[PDB]
């Protein structure tokens, strides 16, 4: 009639029955003492450089309570709604003896965001030596005016680590640095428990921390404008895209999704007519197909003819020796920003074998192009040759993005007058103190050897993860990235809840690339993006 | 302690034996009498066909599950505890089936996969003698919940096991009555009496914006009622179009009444460009229709229509019977109108006139999606001679000269917009919608259909109500027939509504929309259209 | 197999079980009294004016006792048919210091009717001046024969608030529009309590009370004959309607539902008629299409023309806006007081646009048509050229109605021979001094610019209301409402049982126009109805 | 232990019946005292009592009220909000009166931005009435606001100072 | 003695074991902590 979640008369096995002597033996094979062993030691977070050139009131460490802390918590977080509790944050310093320095601890409440500041020690602080042998706790109490934290809960106590006194070396010199590193390590706490264990396939009504959006590798960033692997960072004062450009509330100015693949058209030129009109085949936006390229041509011009460029004084390039000796260049080639486009081209009669495009947003009059950046159904333009002689034929043509004509241009995605929009361009600029950043590629040129730089404003998985997952960001806060080169050399960017990334220094400079990327928390915008160039 | 002084200058003395008296004559025996026992909420035909994971039930908790706290409810703007569910499956005992109950936290939306029988649930047997009580736990961060409040504890019940008719045959669509009635828990308290006619500050719930009858739903585009609904990859429209916001990029009110203009013309115009005189947004007429014409027209003559091969339809057999319709008319795809005319000095009887959006060189007009103060076309003879006229006209639409259009609002060019289109596609595995309607035609006694964004009821209450919903969820809407196929709808913060089957297919149209709470927009929306 | 409605196998709520310790924290995260908050205070009700003009021993108030005296109760009187127990109320007066003048409450018991009269004052009352700051607090006692009440009760014990001494103001003897607003609020008494819980949706034998047949507020007002706003009110010995007109039996004696639409026919002519009669194709009564005009023309007439108007006995044509300043029409068209509809006039082979209508009741003798007092499917009579030849044309029309043609005429509603019915005319006189009003609005002509008035019987929530619910009222008596605009001027409506509304002043003057009504009570329709103009 | 002078505000003639004067939520910005030290603090919790006054003439009638709305509630220019408790108050009246706006939260402590909190409205009951000035229509009665914390007020969690709130 | 008349017209009742609650909370313990 009824029957609970765990009843049901029992048989067991029928040719055997469960033993205790063998799960006995597993124990004594193993080291089984103890279920739920991550309660039981100290599990590694970070380790912090404490130089002698770090003056007083930096903050060394600073992480808010939760289960992001220690990885046993963060795994099985995925099966629970909420959480509550305490977490223990061990503290290893090994000091010389000879040094001197004292180094403060600051378990700062829930609602407030610190600042590098000795006013932050106008506060209960505990203090702890270079000298410290022995490791130093620090239990996180959970400081709540709920009943239960959710998962997507970031308001929490935190802790920060502070330089109360320079370290302090009696035989180095005033140019010579030296240092210690301090080590970090957690533990779930007494009092940390989870709560409400939720049913798999379950959408959680909230989501989670923004944790994923930057890989934790540069092997797997590739651009939102252009598939290529990233290669460096350009800090500039505005930042802007609209393609693929996504933000926390799944929605975009722009016409194509977080994926690059050919471009399926249709396009019914009518007499000898080696340009028209394209019309979407595949779409989300009504009219404009998906994956069109995101920038338009400089200027008013007839494709017709071949390429070209000049060194400045009429001096034609063709070799290599020319392209890099050459300080500027013009490009006088008739069909100067567009992009190749290998163009498949079928039809039924064009028994020739298919021709290569050149594509933009632009509009027509019976020759031409003029540089509109406004996409529409009628600014899909095409440059191909579809073998018609004065009938209509209605081509069906796939294209792939392969390289860009304009040779000698800046970087793309450099200037919003030639960035192409629907209505809206999103933009941003400095944030506090913080300034944007755009993302590096490069592409394929023309018959240039050589490749140009592209500007990106999202890594592409940046823009898959906030096309389909949800998050909580308010407007005045940034998700934040340690990034850390193979040197040591870190920084941290902050995304927006905007989709747009930023960074707390005005030239990062050259790095290594095999780099890395890690979530250390929601961090307000007026904060100052920490950093360590070198 | 209240202010005023009481003053005994009466000879009233209310005895308390009276009291004792009329709760003898009625036998009271508790103040509020609905929380003792279990009352009708809801019934579910649970069928042979529907298989395993199918939800039958899914309601979270809250006040709306039983209506004497749902009259409650409506003088207090918090609430906290458990309410109790009562099921009586009421079928034969040669069936044999089982269901599964589930209660999912605050925290989760479920959906109907099997993953939510891997999560602690009860078992229970069709064939049972005495029904079963379900009490939802009110588990919560806060103290307390307000009534806008929608992420609380669930119960969801699906078929764990199909139901099974051993005499079953393609002729026998029998199978059980599963009942749900509701009492108050213990536990459940009102809190915070709220002063009358106070709106909650973030917003109230849609509870209200699909009325529970199809005997009044009209569409916000044409005043006829709806027959069915229409799926399309993308849904759009801006007249008489609001979101949950209070907002709207058209120019009418949510409601229908006659189109007051001033016209002023000479020389025998035919022709005019009208202005407003009744407007919420300055130049345009509150009212005037949300579609252009095909194509440039010199409207002059009469109508006329053949059948791809020169024919000419003047009976009901070329018209139902033709290939297709060819409209050549020098005055369609705009509206009919009544157009009572007055002028001082016109000593002729008003003419009707022809109404559309579009531009004017002189004698003709060529189609424009946007709208101003330029493009208020009509064409009525209005008795002219050389000088102006001001003409004051008022126009009531009742029809439609395009008679071999497919659809009003089909085609996004021809549909109107000041500015921005209000439009969505598909949002998860859910399309959208419109709602089919009906307008006559000219010469024909025949009709057309009509696209709706909103059924009318759905704009005004948005147009006077602050509503909350956040952008990734849904207001649902189950909506059964007569039969008892049955699907929900989801309207959207925009406005507009989605739904999660492709196709909804016949439906005996004595239809009810009923409420059944918030869903989040990446999940598919239920249908059981069979 | 038997369950009773309590009844039932508890499993509970399988992941967790209803805790008392969360329960008891959101008690006093709110506070708490004991389980009805509105049994603690005082609520407004209402309030009445009290000028200089009502002397002494006039009564500004009454209502009887009720759930209706405290919104929480008629709330949730929504789920009792039955209640007993007393009303506490608090009243005051917003008062000047530089007023005078005194005011009386009295709890009168069951049965009586009172009178204006200071004999009343013999009686215990709550004095109360207008120079008093602090309210007063009393009680209304539950005096009844019975064991319980019902929520149609009327006869139950009763407040008035009376004049004891005149209001005065030694500045304004040029106005006389002083002031002082008098507030009643209300709390429930402690040995109130409801009664027999309801079925929801299950009607009462005895009624319900009527208290929402006119809104509250003016911007609702519309007419029962013409959708227009209503605008000022007209008294007149008589006062008739049958079309959308409802007692308080649900009866029409007309022919349309309390709705304004479109009117669908179908004509049928031969010859070249241009004069057809329609038949319904949708209608409430057999013959009659739902929302067909309920006016006859003046007389026999043959449209055939245009319009023509001019002044006295001038043979002045009125083609300017001098219309006005000529105070008499002689209106020579053919067609002289028809309705002008809008129409679609659909057919098969007209392959011409359609023209306008031109409707009304009356008998087709030929071209011409005769003023039929009486409707009938025989009588439904449309003038438009449909474009008939020889042979038939059967055309669908699908009317809707924008204005009339009856330039210079009454306002529709006036002459009553003209006044369509279909055999009984509903019709009220005097009833007992009172006297029964029209709601007056405005209708389109058809040639000039201007518009004429039409006449009403109701405001269509009063119709709507009447049409659908169930509500009581003797015969000897009236569901009386007050009228308040913007000033201090106020008088008290009276609808009674056959659907009229009466006014107990001879001339209501004009009045500013955003207007309030509130539901005062039953009364007896012989006692005139309170007013200050 | 004293009422402090928070704001003041006026009412004419021409605010009609049901009209709304003020509305300012609970918090520690209606005591200037509060308001300096809650710049010590990120957390608050607790009542706030209020007198208030009108420096009404003897000639001038009209009456006044105020409604102290729970959390979640905006009101509405009706005088269906008058039919919850409310204190009643007279243009002639002289005395001041005192009441208290309690701390009705679904959370444990409040924070400084929060101001989904306990409010208060002052109402026009009664429209205020002068039978002298039928031309210029200019008449005061000003409306002062005084508040004092309850016994229940606390502050909780020092902020560091210099340190930003994330709310 | 001050001045003004105290009045419930109120259905406020602050209670104070909601004040413990918040102390509870928040490691409150000192109504001056810089002490
Ligand atoms: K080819
Ligand atoms: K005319
Ligand atoms: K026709």
């Amino acid at each position: 009639s009824i029957t609970a979640p765990e009843q049901g008369t029992p048989v067991g096995g029928v040719i055997a029955e469960p033993s205790a002597q063998m799960s006995a033996a597993a124990d004594m094979a193993t080291g089984k003492s103890v279920d739920s062993e991550w309660e039981a030691f100290f599990s590694f977070h970070t380790s912090v450089n404490w130089s002698t050139s770090e003056t007083q009131g930096k903050i060394l460490f600073k992480q808010s309570l939760g289960p992001l802390l220690n990885p046993y918590l963060e795994h099985l977080a995925k099966l629970y709604v909420a959480w509550s509790g305490s977490i223990d944050v061990r503290f290893s310093i090994s000091g010389s003896g000879v040094f001197g320095g004292k180094l403060a601890a600051i378990v700062v409440p829930p609602g407030v965001d610190p600042v590098q500041s000795t006013s932050m020690l106008q506060y209960p602080h505990v203090l702890f030596d270079a000298r410290q042998v022995e490791p130093v706790i620090f239990s996180i109490p959970d400081l709540r005016s709920t009943l239960y934290h959710l998962m997507s809960d970031t308001d929490t106590t935190s802790l920060v680590i502070m330089v109360y006194n320079d370290l302090i070396n009696p035989y180095a010199n005033d140019s010579n640095s030296s240092g210690c590193i301090v080590t970090v390590e957690t533990k779930p706490g007494a009092d940390f428990k989870f709560h409400l264990l939720k049913p798999p396939g379950s959408m959680l009504t909230h989501g989670s921390v923004p944790s994923d959006l930057i890989p934790k590798s540069s092997s797997l960033w590739i651009g939102n404008r252009h598939w290529t692997d990233i290669t460096d960072f350009v800090i500039r004062p505005f930042v802007f895209q609209a393609n693929r450009h996504f933000d926390f509330n799944q929605e975009t100015a722009g016409w194509s999704t977080p994926r690059y693949r050919p471009i399926t058209i249709t396009i019914s030129e009518k007499n000898g007519a080696k340009l028209g009109i394209g019309v979407a085949t595949d779409y989300i936006v009504p009219g404009i197909p998906d994956g069109w390229p995101d920038t338009t041509i400089p200027e008013k011009l007839t494709p017709a003819g071949d390429y070209a460029i000049t060194n400045k004084s009429g001096n034609d390039i063709t070799t290599a020796a020319g392209y890099d000796g050459a300080d500027v260049i013009v490009n006088n080639t008739n069909f100067k920003g567009m992009y190749i486009c290998g163009s498949l081209q079928r039809a039924w009669g064009d028994k020739k074998i298919s021709n290569t495009a050149f594509i933009t947003t632009a509009t027509k009059v019976d020759n031409a192009i003029e540089p509109s950046n406004v996409i529409d159904m009628t600014k899909i333009a095409v440059y191909q040759d579809t073998h018609v002689g004065k009938e209509v034929q209605t081509s069906d043509d796939t294209l792939s993005l392969l390289g860009y004509t304009g040779i000698g241009e800046q970087a793309i995605g450099s200037d919003r007058d030639r960035v192409v929009r629907i209505s809206v361009l999103p933009e941003t600029g400095a944030r506090g103190g913080n300034h944007p950043i755009f993302y590096k590629n490069s592409i394929k040129l023309g018959y240039v050897i050589r490749s140009i730089d592209v500007f990106n404003s999202q890594i592409l998985h940046t823009s898959r993860q906030l096309s389909l997952n949800h998050y909580l960001l308010p407007p005045d806060s940034f998700a934040v990235y340690r990034i850390i080169d193979s040197n040591g050399s870190w920084f941290d960017i902050g995304i927006d809840s905007d989709g747009f990334s930023f960074v707390g220094v005005s030239s990062i400079g050259k790095l290594e690339f095999p780099l890395t990327a890690s979530y250390m928390g929601i961090q307000l915008a007026k904060i100052r993006l920490a950093s360590n160039i070198r």
